[PDB]
């Protein structure tokens, strides 16, 4: 059975056939046609605040380095030397004056131009051997990249998202904490888990203290109560109402938290006393933003959280959670690290356990597609539809 | 060279060509056509004595759960939730009231029927979404399963084995100890090792104190001495003489132990003072039973041992040894755990070393089939013939 | 794109396309057509000085045992028993009277003849079941093997090398130390690294104290200064001038060390006070010998170092470094182990880091061939040309 035959018979109401989650064949297609073609969230721009600052990441098999250039522009490159291919930057982050290959010291400017290569002979043309650029955009303080030479339209998303994101002043953030975990499930299982709260009541004690179980929230006609919330926010100058992409790739909405909760903490109170941004009112709740295939995000009045989803193998996925706070917020004074991070550290661990257990069952040859809950899993169906449509379009002529 | 060409040129007197032991291709065929098609030993029924008791196991890629239902019947199911596929039972063993999926709490009765699924809509038909059954038989206190929807005949074996097994009263056993090891060799190498004692004199000091080296015993015209033993047993009402399957799949015989030994212990005396069963006389020896591809067994007058062979990868096999004693036998009083288990713990470790060393040599491209000993390895040839015949029949039309 | 199409478009001046370094497909071809076909360095003959002495090694998937036979000849065999295939010698080295299989004790003479096999029946012909020989040569105290039944010409190399190697009296050596490391890069990356010192100034502080950076040395018209060195050696009876194989497989030359250095030590002085061989004058420097694909070597006046390169996987290579000293040199008296070994232990660790970092960059799909330095990497181009030519010839008719 070919991939085309499986896609042909797929019904929207059901989980995917086994090979979509387990096969090296589909994994290769997901990299080739999804991760290597779409815009992806990389890191917050505040990680590149300093002169000569760089950060590195892997995307599938690609090695990327993002750097703050002399002119203050942030640029991304393939972290592969044009001589014999070596990584140039080995550390996760650092600062340099130039990009100097550790092997034979070919030396590049922070805009990628090759400025020195030792003893290469008279016929060497350094202009042919600069670092290969990676397409890059700045979404209001969040850096996105695209590995394709012909990137899709990012501007439609950027323009829609700006009014929602600008009130968070993310350019003025710092990273308070980063957590990187490997979940032993296919990247699609990580997404299907994220896009519903059908599992939340039984699995997430800590999160449920602040995050509502209502399908309207975690998932996808606006209820009167929800509309009232949007109106409180927007009367105060804080954009809140739904935005959903035409093709389903992204969504934004600012949702209410549980009864009286203001933040993702065990006591429901703000984690940080010096807020990141100018969000009002104080109970504006959580700005939810997803953008497939790389990221979901929760921006609160006091701090923000970004999540980055990267594929590792057919049955492994890396999830990176970053806590953003105001750059002038002081650990031990304006926030406590445990208080700030404990809810989502626990939640992520619970999701990982669930995803791994789901993956273990799916590996049985007895596993067959089952029906999603229309009421509780509309967001899961929405994701699976986006994925299948994306794959179909990429495989077409 | 195709699998069919290799099977075509195979001669009975020789070990198999390399790919049978090392190739992912043959490993996939062995799962598809052998392990996924034949009856397999799972666990003793005494593991499921209690109300709501369950046990889990993996067979190749299948995840199975065996449960004692309300009506007292033991049943097996695919341990994959009909919603999104999750394992339902994660522990090796336990007790439940219902089978409740840890993900979104779909809840099944112990007969597999789906009795509650939250918010699935008006068009949801729970009768289509019960757990998928796994075929199951009870061989006189030992649970066997078959992953095929069209299982082979088990009744012929069951009827032949009953008179031999019933005298052991296995329904009245408890598990005194279980040992699970991974041997780094193909499952067929584990079997070829088991089916001869050509290696025993040099490799098994402890076992040789009680287990005879005679090829007649470990392996396949009955000698006068052996016939005399069968007659002592059968005069006392204990079935002992050879039973061999028409197609070679299974064999039973009650064999004498070494000079004066009564059990598999370092001193040769019974391990347990309260015997499991009604075997007579006290020196009735060891009831040997194999059933390919999953199990060999030694049932003694005082206790019994079951062995389960499960494939892990082309060059890895899991062997599970279970010691059964009378349910009323008390550790520290009627038996000592070290005394009961030390002989076969050592023996299994020695076999593992031998199998791994054999596998290491076989991985050389210089390895070629060699001749089995007609006198010392007739049982190995018998196994290899059963395997090749089974594969041929499965590949045919 | 087929292997043939990649080979067709290859230009000499450039590093190889990705799959040559990363693909399982090319790895299989490199084993089949290079490692399994050419002469390979195994071990120094002094490891087999004693009666009944043996040593074992793996080459790709082959398991080899080399043994000193009763008649004093050194012979090699496939370390796979002719019965059911088991390794016979499990230890890295040892002494035996006979080669006795640990499984069922088939017993072979040290010339490989099967002299005892238990209970094999009347129709068993032991003359058909001796150990399979491996072709073997002794290069003046260094043992080389070839896994092909039709080995290439070794004599041309042997005759050229003898005058250079005989002055080292390697038959009179002992092994002072052996270091075995795994480098996480393709075997070709290990070679490309070895065949240039373009990386040395920045990466090898310790080695640079004694080993010149001059491209003439580490790499490939002889300079006046170098000729003067050759002449000092040869006037003293020590062969030194270049020898390069017609087909590029091997090279020998005795090169000067840095200003006043005599040996590879932190202080530049001889590591061992009792010299291995009769090399003169004392500042004769380092005899460099490579022989693709298995070995590079440095023979100094006081001690010698051999290096053996063996493939482990597409992105892993085992490098074994052996320090040879005079058999009568006493550790703690004539040499200090740290002083003798520290320079190359550090150097090998630095090379490993470089190779692994190079491999990591090459794994990016953005990696493309880049140009080698004509002045600094002529030896790298020479190796890559030898490799590609070897592969082309093996794939031809
Ligand atoms: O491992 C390294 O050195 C860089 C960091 C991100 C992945 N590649
Ligand atoms: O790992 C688990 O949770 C179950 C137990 C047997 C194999 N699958
Ligand atoms: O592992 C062993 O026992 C032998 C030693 C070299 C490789 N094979
Ligand atoms: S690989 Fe970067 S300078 Fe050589
Ligand atoms: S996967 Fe079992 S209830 Fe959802
Ligand atoms: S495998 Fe060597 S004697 Fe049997
Ligand atoms: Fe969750
Ligand atoms: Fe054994
Ligand atoms: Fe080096």
């Amino acid at each position: 059975t070919s991939i085309h035959q499986r896609l042909d018979r797929r019904l929207s109401g059901f989980s995917l056939e086994q090979p979509f989650y387990t096969s090296p064949e589909v994994y290769a297609l997901d990299l080739q046609h999804i991760f290597y073609k779409q815009w992806l969230y990389a890191v917050p721009v505040c990680q590149l605040a300093k002169a000569g600052s760089y950060t590195t990441l892997r995307v599938g098999a690609y090695e990327v380095v993002i750097v703050r250039s002399r002119d203050g522009e942030v640029r991304a490159f393939h972290n592969s030397c044009r001589h014999r291919g070596s990584l140039i930057c080995k550390a996760r982050q650092g600062q340099v004056a130039k990009l100097v290959c550790p092997y034979h010291q070919w030396t590049y400017e922070l805009d990628g131009k090759l400025i020195w290569a030792n003893d290469m002979g008279p016929d060497f043309d350094a202009s042919k051997y600069g670092l290969k650029p990676v397409n890059l955009r700045n979404l209001d303080g969040l850096i996105y990249i695209c590995l394709s030479d012909t990137p899709p339209d990012f501007q439609t998303f950027a323009q829609l998202a700006r009014p929602y994101l600008e009130v968070h002043d993310l350019k003025d953030a710092k990273v308070a904490f980063t957590s990187t975990i490997i979940e032993k499930g296919n990247w699609k299982l990580v997404w299907e888990n994220n896009r519903e709260c059908y599992h939340c009541s039984s699995n997430h004690p800590a999160l449920c203290r602040s995050f509502p179980l209502d399908p309207e929230v975690a998932g996808v006609g606006v209820s009167k109560k929800l509309q009232a919330h949007f109106d409180r926010c927007e009367a105060a100058g804080t954009p809140a109402q739904f935005v959903l992409a035409g093709d389903g790739q992204y969504r934004l909405a600012r949702m209410p938290l549980q009864e009286k909760a203001l933040s993702y903490t065990m006591d429901g109170k703000a984690a940080v006393s010096r807020h990141l941004g100018r969000v009002a009112p104080p109970d504006a709740g959580t700005l939810l933003m997803f953008h497939y295939p790389s990221t979901w995000n929760h921006f609160l009045p006091d701090h923000s959280l970004t999540f980055r989803v990267m594929p590792i193998s057919p049955t492994e996925t890396e999830v990176t959670t970053t806590w953003l706070v105001h750059k002038d917020a002081v650990e031990g004074v304006d926030y406590d690290l445990k208080r700030l991070t404990e809810v989502w550290i626990a939640t992520n661990d619970e999701d990982r356990e669930i995803v791994e257990t789901n993956q273990q069952g799916i590996l049985s040859p007895a596993y067959v597609p089952g029906p999603y809950s229309p009421g509780q899993e509309s967001g899961v169906m929405q994701f699976v539809d986006w994925y299948a449509a994306s794959l179909e379009r990429a495989l077409a002529p």
